[PDB]
C-alpha cells in the first residue's frame, strides 16, 4: 500500500485514548491511513508527517503520549479543545523533525516543558491561550529557526529572560496577557523582530531601544503595562512601523514630530502621562480623540487647540 503499519497502529491508539471522538470518523482500518482526515504523508517516505486535532468542544482528556510514537512528524496541532487538560507530555520529545507544534485554546496547565530546544526544526511554537504556569524557559532562546513565539495567554510570572533577546533571525513574539514583572531586557536592542506583543503585563521601565530608523519593526503592542519611561527619547522610528499601541501605560514626555511620517493604520496612546502639542501630518490628525484621552497635558487636534493661559 502506502500507509506504513506503525504510523497506522500509532493513530489507533491516540483514538482510543480519546474515546473515539467524532472528529477520527474517518480513521477506518478499511481504508489507507494517508486517506484519513486530519492527517499527511510524505510524498517519498510516505510516512505521516501531519496530524491537525481542532474544534472539538466534547473532546476530554489529556494529549495521548503515542503521539510520540508518530517519529516523522512535521506538524502537530491540537487547537480550541477546551476539555484538554493536564500537561504538554514529555513525549513530544521525540518529535524531532517537528516545524510547527500549536497546542493552543486548551486547559493544558503545569509548567512550560524544558525539551524544546532539542526541537531544532521549529520554526513556529504557539502554546498561546492555555493555562501554563511559571517562568519562561530562557534556553528556548537557542532555537535557530524559529519565526514566531505564541506564549499569549496563560499565567506565566517572573521576568523575561535577558538571553530572549538573542533569538537568532529575531521572530516574532508574543508574550501578552500573562503576569510577568521587571523590564524588556536592553539585549531586545540588538533583536530585529517584525511584531512585538508584550500587552497586558505588569512590565516596568524603557523601551525606547526597540524604536530606530534601521528596525524592521511593522507591530509593537505593550499597551496595559506600567513602563515608565520619557517618550521623547524615541526622536527616529522603524520606517515600516503601522501598528503601534502603548495605551495604559505612565509614559511621560511628548510625541515626536517623527510618528507624523509613519504610515500608522493603528496608533493608541491613550493612559499615559504625555504632554505638549500633538505633532500635526501623516495620519496623526486621523485618529479620533480616543488615541490620546487621559492623558496629563496633551493638546491640539484631535483634542481641543493648546490653551497655555488655562
Ligand atoms: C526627555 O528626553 C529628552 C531627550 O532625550 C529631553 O530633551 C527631555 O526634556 C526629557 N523630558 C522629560 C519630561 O524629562
Ligand atoms: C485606544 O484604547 C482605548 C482603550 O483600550 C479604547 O477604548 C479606544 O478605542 C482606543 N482608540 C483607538 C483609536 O484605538
Amino acid at each position: 500500500q502506502r500507509c506504513n503499519n506503525n504510523d497506522k497502529q500509532a493513530l489507533l491508539q491516540i483514538k482510543t485514548a480519546l474515546k473515539n471522538p467524532t472528529i477520527t470518523d474517518s480513521w477506518v482500518s478499511d481504508d489507507d491511513c494517508c486517506g484519513w482526515d486530519l492527517v499527511e504523508c510524505d510524498e517519498t517516505s510516505n510516512r505521516i508527517i501531519s496530524l491537525i486535532i481542532q474544534d472539538d468542544e466534547a473532546l476530554t482528556g489529556q494529549i495521548p503520549p503515542q503521539v510520540g510514537d508518530l517519529p516523522y512528524l512535521q506538524a502537530l496541532w491540537f487547537r480550541k479543545l477546551p476539555n484538554l487538560f493536564g500537561k504538554i507530555p514529555e513525549e513530544i520529545s521525540a518529535l524531532k523533525d517537528l516545524k510547527s507544534l500549536r497546542l493552543s485554546s486548551t486547559s493544558l496547565s503545569g509548567p512550560v516543558p524544558l525539551f524544546f530546544p532539542q526541537l531544532t526544526k521549529l520554526t513556529c511554537l504557539d502554546l498561546s491561550f492555555n493555562k501554563l504556569l511559571g517562568v519562561i524557559p530562557p534556553q528556548l532562546s537557542t532555537l535557530p529557526n524559529l519565526k514566531a513565539l505564541h506564549l499569549e495567554r496563560n499565567e506565566l510570572t517572573g521576568e523575561i529572560p535577558d538571553i530572549f533577546g538573542n533569538f537568532a533571525g529575531s521572530p516574532d513574539i508574543y508574550l501578552s496577557h500573562n503576569q510577568l514583572t521587571g523590564f524588556v531586557p536592553k539585549t531586545f536592542a540588538r533583536a530585529d523582530p517584525i511584531r512585538l506583543d508584550f500587552s497586558g503585563n505588569r512590565l516596568e521601565g524603557d523601551i525606547s531601544f526597540l524604536f530606530g530608523p534601521k528596525k524592521r519593526l511593522e507591530m509593537l503592542d505593550f499597551s496595559g503595562n506600567v513602563l515608565s519611561f520619557n517618550f521623547s527619547r524615541v526622536q527616529e522610528f522603524p520606517p515600516s512601523l503601522t501598528y503601534l499601541d502603548l495605551n495604559h501605560n505612565q509614559i511621560s514626555g511628548s510625541l515626536s514630530s517623527e510618528l507624523a511620517k509613519l504610515d500608522l493604520q493603528t496608533f493608541n496612546v491613550s493612559d499615559n502621562n504625555l504632554c505638549g502639542k500633538i505633532p500635526t501630518g501623516g495620519n496623526l490628525q486621523r485618529f479620533d480623540r480616543t488615541a490620546y484621552l487621559h492623558n496629563s497635558c496633551l493638546c491640539g487636534a484631535p483634542l481641543p487647540e493648546c490653551a497655555a493661559a488655562a
